[PDB]
This record gives structure tokens, C-alpha cells and sequence, in this order.
């Protein structure tokens, strides 16, 4: 490909949602182009992948492998940079950071959400080694053994109630007194069993050998310390939304700060679409399968679009 | 399994959506049963399946095999047989020949029937260049002649897309009009390999070991021509599973289809669907979307129960 050059769609991004809309745009033979920093997105930072129909327990190492060999044989040109501006026209031009600008008639968003980080000693030591992000995602990763979830909102709550069904047991760690997680998940998961509460507390440090084995706590109150020991630590402390590069390029975000989508995977700007975790749609359910198949969407939406024009 | 036994949640149907469902169901610890007539559903009359992120061009013999597979990881047990009556008295779900089951939560996963055409070859050219989607099976016959038959949406869009793949595409309608959207029919009728067979019907299909020509016949003057093609694409519609529906208390929508929200929460309160017997992204029939609707309705089974 050359800078300029103009081409049907343009996919920003290089996560699920970005090789689901690109094996569809290709499949509807849209001349394709995807633009993306990080080659399987989130997938970097994942174990083993169970939760994705028809891959058996593969390593997230071997899925982006694969999603990427399943997009190539469509031949889709892949550029690795960052997309800094998407200007409207009649037609669309795409800056990147590096590689120029390209032309097309249509845009496909894929830029996911960052997660948010405790920012704690041991945090990237153990990541992959005891620490995750996904409860719904590797919980069963921990059948009998003993853990904690980081957080006061529905994710670390829903996390608790789902680790309590497989861990020996459960340390909820959040950091107040209350909780904004809907009431009904406190109520349900106080009345669990094996799950301690940890109120006004927070980590301080992530120990353990080669991998996790305790967790240090801080009680904000007491300003009392405490070590416990737990086989793994999950973290669902949120995620920042998009918001900035939306307001940056006139597109219109939900009141989470999100990427606003209709069933479709349309934008407010026409001619531009977008999947995965950067949207509305299914907001809290970050999964593979879910972003993979509103990529499909957002590239059967540019096809639509595309033709029609 | 055996009869009276309760779930947390029974799953009706055995194609990709109802895989979808199991895998989550089974994750999150509910005490899952599948009850389903055919195993893959539509998937028994793909070919290659090419359009499912990481399963490169996968037989759809091979594609059931693997989703199987999967939710027997998790010993989800299941029941092949048909689903009869889903009575609110928990759930109890009534089956033709393995008795009743009890469930909290009920997720349906039980598709549409393709409408049948019915014309002489059709079994016999089966897998043999007969295809019943234009969209899943277009990249196959790239230079090769083809012809759609039907007269809406699906028929119109795999005009479209074959016109992009094929040498050309006969596009055979028995009305002298389209019930496809008109922004379609315009699309359609500008491309220059789209010939338009109208108040036309299919006689029959011939060949040898593969499809080779389709008999149409004009409706209005009885003349009959024979066309050479390679591939012979069935884009007639489907029937939702409106009467089920309605004999189950399921809302269905102007469609007929099961009505469903982003959550894929119907009309009825512990009661789930996913997959293409529900109104969401209405007649984009994929395996990808199915198995993603099918996550989501177990991840809504499981907030319910829980709550419940
Ligand atoms: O799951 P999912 O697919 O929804 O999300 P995901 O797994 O978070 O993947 C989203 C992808 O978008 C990329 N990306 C983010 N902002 C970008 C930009 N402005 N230009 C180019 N690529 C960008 C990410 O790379 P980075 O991680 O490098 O931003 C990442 O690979
Ligand atoms: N309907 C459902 O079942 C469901 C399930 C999961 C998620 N969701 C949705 O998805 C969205 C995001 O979910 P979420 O719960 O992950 O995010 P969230 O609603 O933002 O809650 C996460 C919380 O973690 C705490 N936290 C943040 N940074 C922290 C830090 N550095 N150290 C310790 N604690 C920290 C914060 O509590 P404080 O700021 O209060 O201290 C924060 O609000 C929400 O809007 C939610 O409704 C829905
Ligand atoms: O794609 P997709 O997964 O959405 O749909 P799909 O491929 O059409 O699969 C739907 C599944 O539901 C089954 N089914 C339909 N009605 C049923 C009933 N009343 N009781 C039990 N099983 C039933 C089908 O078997 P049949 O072939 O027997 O309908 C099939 O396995
Ligand atoms: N919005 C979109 O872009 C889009 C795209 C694709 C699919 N869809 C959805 O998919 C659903 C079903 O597919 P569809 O729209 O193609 O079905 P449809 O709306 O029913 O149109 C198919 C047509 O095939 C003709 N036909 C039926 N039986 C036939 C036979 N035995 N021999 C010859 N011709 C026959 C019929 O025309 P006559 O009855 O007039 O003869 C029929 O209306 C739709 O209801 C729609 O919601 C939507």
C-alpha cells in the first residue's frame, strides 16, 4: 500500500473486533485496509482463551496467530501505527503517526478501551502469573484454590459471584465503605459462603515466588497492614472509555463515555462504524466472541453503505 | 440426565447458537441441559465455513464435530430430541419422547426452517453447486456463471455480492416485481452482469456429478430455456418460529421472529433466545453472530438466576 491511495474501508484497530470486520470486509470484497498498533489487542495480555466457540483451550498467543493467518489469506494489507485523525470530506482521510494518510469511503473503529491498573509493586511482575483482568474470562483457572478480586462495581462483584463458584475462597478488596455495584450483586455475594468482604482497604503490593502468592492490604482507616495469602488476584477496577478520541473526531459518545452505536454498529458520523469494547453495545460484557461478531456487523453495515453510495 | 431432574437453565436447540449459550452457561457453573432435534442445526447443509474468525475454511461436518466438543469440556449434558411446550409452573419443559425437565431460566436457540423450493435435482445436486447462501458461499465461485433464485432482501444481496465474484449471475424471480428494499433493485439492476429472469420459475436442475444447468420457465409465455451454470443459489426466505412462539407466550415481532432486546431478554421474565429465531440483526444468519447471541443470552440467564 501507499500513503494515499484510496480504499473502501479503512479498519482502525488490530483487536478482535478489527479481524472480524476484516474478515468480513474482504468476504464482501470492500478494498481493505487495517491500521492498527498492537496485533491482537488485549489478546496480549491473556493466557488461555476457553470462551471463544471452536478453539478449544488456546493460547491467546495461538489465537491472534490465527486470526491474523485468517484475515492474510483474504490478503488484507495490515499497517502497524497509530491512527491520530479521522477527517471528514465526500470521502475520508486517515492520518496515521507514521506511515501518512489514506483515503476511504467508509471507517471501521476497533480501538478497544484501556484498562485501568492499580499502579502497585508486583502488578506487572505477575501479570499472566496469578494476576488477571477477566474474571468472567479465567475463573475457572482457579477451581479450589484461594483469591482475591480487586474493586467495588458490578465487574468486581459479578467477578466474586463467579470466583465463589469455583475458589476455595473469595477476598472481596475495594476500597470504601460502600459500594456502586448494583445492590442486588452485594446482597447476593454477601450471603456467600466463601467470600470474605475487605472493606476501606486497598492493595499495596502483589507477592509471591514465580508466581502470585499474597496479596498486601491496607486498611485506609487503621492505616493498618495486612498480608493474605492468595493464589491469584483479579483486578476489575473499570476501564477508560475512548471518550477523547471520539470528541476528537466529532463522534458522538453514550453517557458511559463510549462510543455510541445503534444495533448496526452505526456512529452519528455516516459513513463511520465501529465494534468491540470502543462501543455502546453490550457495555461490562467485553468478551472475543462478542467483539469478533459486532465486527462482522459494523463490516456488513459498511458494505451497505459503501454499495449504496 | 433423567426425567423431573431440575437446571438452572435448559437450553433448547442444537445449533451454533445453543453451542454459544452452552460455553457460557457451563462457565459461570449453571447446571446446563441441552435439548436439541438436530446437532449443528443449519450447519448440516453447509459446505466449507469460511466466515468464522480462526476456523479456516472448516468442513461443516467439522465445525459441529468442534462446537460439540467443546461443551462436552464441560460435561454439558445433551438430550437430542424435540422440545413440545415450555409451561411457567420455575419452568418446566415438556419433550416429545424423554419426559419433562425443570429449569430457573429457559434460553431458545431454535432457529428458522429454510422454506423449501422443491424442484427436480435439488437432492440430487446437493453440495453439488446448490447453495441456500449467497454471502457464506460467493467467494467460492469467483469466473464461474451463476444463478439466485428469489425476489427479496437475501436474494438481491447475494445478486449483489455474486455479481462482485462471478462471471455473471441470472437472477430468477417468478414476480414481475421485488420485495426486496428498492435501494436494492436499483443496486442490482446497475450492475452490467446481472441478467434479471422475472415472472420466471425453476423447472428443475441438471448435471453430471456437479450442477450444470437450470430449466426456467416464463409464467407468462410458457417458453422454457435452459441456462449453463455452475452454481445454483436458493435465496427464498425462511419461517420464524412464530407458532411456537405464540403457543409458548413468546411476544414475536412484525417479522414473526422472537422478539428480543440487547440482552436478548423476550417478552417472558426468565425466559432467553438467541441466534436467528430472534428479531436482533434480523436475517443476517451467521455462525459468528449466533454463537456471540447465544454468550449473551447465557450471561443474561445467569444474572436472572443468580438474582433469583
Ligand atoms: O476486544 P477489541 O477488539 O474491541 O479491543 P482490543 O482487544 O483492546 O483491541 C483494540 C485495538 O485497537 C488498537 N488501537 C487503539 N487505538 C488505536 C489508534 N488510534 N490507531 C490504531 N490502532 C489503535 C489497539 O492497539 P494499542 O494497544 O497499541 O493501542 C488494539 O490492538
Ligand atoms: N449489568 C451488569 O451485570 C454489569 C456487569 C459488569 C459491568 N457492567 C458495566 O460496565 C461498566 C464498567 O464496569 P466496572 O464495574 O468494571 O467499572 P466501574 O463501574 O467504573 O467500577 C469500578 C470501580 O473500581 C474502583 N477503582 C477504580 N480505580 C481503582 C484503583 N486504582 N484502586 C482501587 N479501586 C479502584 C472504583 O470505585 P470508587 O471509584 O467508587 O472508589 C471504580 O468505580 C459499568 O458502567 C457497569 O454498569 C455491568
Ligand atoms: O444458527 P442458529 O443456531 O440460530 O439456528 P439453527 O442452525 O437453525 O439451529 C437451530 C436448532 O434448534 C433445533 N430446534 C428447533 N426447534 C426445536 C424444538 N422445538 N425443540 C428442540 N430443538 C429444536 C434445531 O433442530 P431441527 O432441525 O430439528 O429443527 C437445530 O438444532
Ligand atoms: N435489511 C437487510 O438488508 C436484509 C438482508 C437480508 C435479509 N434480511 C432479512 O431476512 C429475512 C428473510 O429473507 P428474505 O428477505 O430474502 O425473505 P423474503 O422477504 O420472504 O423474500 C424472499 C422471496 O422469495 C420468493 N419465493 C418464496 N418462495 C418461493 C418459491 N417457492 N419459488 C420462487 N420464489 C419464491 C418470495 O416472493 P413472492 O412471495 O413475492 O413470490 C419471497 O418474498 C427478511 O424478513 C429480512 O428481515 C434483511
Amino acid at each position: 500500500v501507499k500513503p494515499g491511495e484510496k480504499f473502501d474501508v479503512i479498519i482502525v484497530g488490530l483487536g478482535p473486533a478489527a479481524y472480524g470486520a476484516a474478515l468480513y470486509s474482504a468476504r464482501y470484497m470492500l478494498k481493505t485496509l487495517v491500521i492498527g498498533e498492537t496485533p491482537g489487542g488485549q489478546l496480549t495480555e491473556a493466557g488461555i482463551v476457553d470462551d471463544y466457540l471452536g478453539l478449544i483451550e488456546i493460547q491467546a498467543s495461538d489465537m491472534i496467530k490465527v486470526f491474523n493467518k485468517h484475515i492474510e489469506k483474504y490478503e488484507v494489507p495490515v499497517l502497524l501505527d497509530i491512527v491520530e485523525k479521522i477527517e471528514n470530506r465526500d470521502e475520508f482521510v486517515v492520518k496515521t503517526k507514521r506511515k501518512g494518510e489514506f483515503k476511504a469511503d467508509s471507517v471501521i473503529l476497533g480501538i478497544g478501551v484501556k484498562r485501568r491498573k492499580l499502579g502497585v509493586p508486583g502488578e506487572q511482575e505477575f501479570a499472566g502469573r496469578g494476576i488477571s483482568y477477566c474474571s468472567v474470562c479465567d475463573a475457572p483457572l482457579f477451581k479450589n484454590r484461594v483469591v482475591a478480586v480487586i474493586g467495588g462495581g458490578d465487574s468486581a462483584l459479578e467477578g466474586a459471584e463467579i470466583l465463589s463458584s469455583y475458589s476455595t475462597k473469595v477476598y472481596l478488596i475495594h476500597r470504601r465503605d460502600t459500594f456502586k455495584a448494583q445492590p442486588i450483586y452485594v446482597e447476593t455475594v454477601k450471603k456467600k459462603p466463601n467470600v470474605e468482604f475487605v472493606l476501606n482497604s486497598v492493595v499495596k503490593e502483589i507477592k509471591g515466588d514465580k508466581v502470585v502468592k499474597q496479596v498486601v492490604v491496607e486498611n485506609l482507616k487503621t492505616g493498618e497492614i495486612k498480608e493474605l495469602n492468595v493464589n491469584g488476584v483479579f483486578i476489575e477496577i473499570g476501564f477508560d472509555p475512548p471518550t477523547d478520541f471520539a470528541k476528537s473526531n466529532g463522534i458522538e459518545t453514550d453517557t458511559n463515555g463510549y462510543i455510541k452505536v445503534d444495533e448496526w454498529m452505526r456512529t452519528s458520523v455516516p459513513g463511520v462504524f465501529a465494534a468491540g469494547d470502543c462501543t455502546s453495545a453490550w457495555l461490562g460484557f467485553r468478551q472475543v466472541i462478542t467483539a469478533v461478531a459486532q465486527g462482522a456487523v459494523a463490516a456488513t453495515s459498511a458494505y451497505r453503505y459503501v454499495t449504496e453510495k
